[PDB]
């Protein structure tokens, strides 16, 4: 693997968005990754939806919590592997309001055809990343209301309760990080990024990664 990736820079990842104040990051780490897949498939870059699953997958639990790999079974099994775009299927649980399902007339943005998962290895994770593309990952962000900038090396790691995206990583600096994507607006963090330590599993984030298949 690469001694660094970031995918920002090949215009794979689209712009930092806004969960508001709803329980919805799975949906939004999920869409993200099927976003930066679909582009990196050959398509253009796409605004998908999250409003989609947050509102019509009913195996998650729309603004309480839900899960990426939950959300990408449900976009095959149950959605066809379809994936709407966010302009015919708007974010709309910013104040913690989720609407109900619609399925007459939306804009399929993506297909996909599966998914796969990766190992609880940092190393193979971004020996993946590097070829394939940013990586749909859940960590511990308990101690991430309060990061401003900066390389996080003493991260609370206990307990799995957000879903972010791993967008490239370095192994180069001082201190090896990951890049990962938020979805807590612009003017949190680096630009609504987040640095992480490498290699010592900060906030779990090896755990769960996953990442969408676009046969
Ligand atoms: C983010 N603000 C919403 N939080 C959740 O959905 C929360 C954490 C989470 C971790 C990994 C992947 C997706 C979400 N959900 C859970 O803790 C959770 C666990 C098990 C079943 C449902 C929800």
């Amino acid at each position: 693997a690469p001694a660094a990736v970031d995918w920002r820079a090949r215009g794979a990842v689209t712009a930092v968005k806004d969960q508001g104040q709803c329980g919805s990051c799975w949906a939004f780490s999920a869409i993200g990754n099927v976003e930066c897949q679909w582009f990196l498939a050959g398509h253009p870059l796409t605004n998908l939806s999250e409003q989609m699953l947050v509102s019509c997958d009913k195996t998650d639990s729309g603004c309480s919590g839900g899960l990426m790999n939950n959300a990408f079974e449900w976009i095959v099994q149950e959605n066809n592997g379809a994936v709407y775009t966010e302009d015919s299927y708007p974010y709309a649980s910013g104040e913690g309001i989720s609407p109900p399902c619609t399925t007459s007339g939306h804009t399929v943005g993506a297909t996909i055809t599966g998914h796969v998962e990766l190992p609880q290895d940092e190393a193979q994770i971004a020996a993946w990343l590097a070829v394939n593309g940013p990586v749909a990952v859940a960590v511990d962000a308990s101690s991430w209301m309060t990061y401003t900038g900066g390389v996080m090396t003493s991260c609370v790691s206990e307990q799995l309760d957000h879903g972010v995206l791993l967008v490239g990583y370095n192994d180069s600096a001082a201190v090896p990080y990951w890049i990962i994507k938020n979805s807590w607006t612009t003017q949190w963090g680096e630009e609504g990024y987040i640095r992480i330590a490498k290699g010592s599993n900060q906030c779990l984030v090896k755990e769960e990664a996953s990442s969408a298949v676009v046969g």
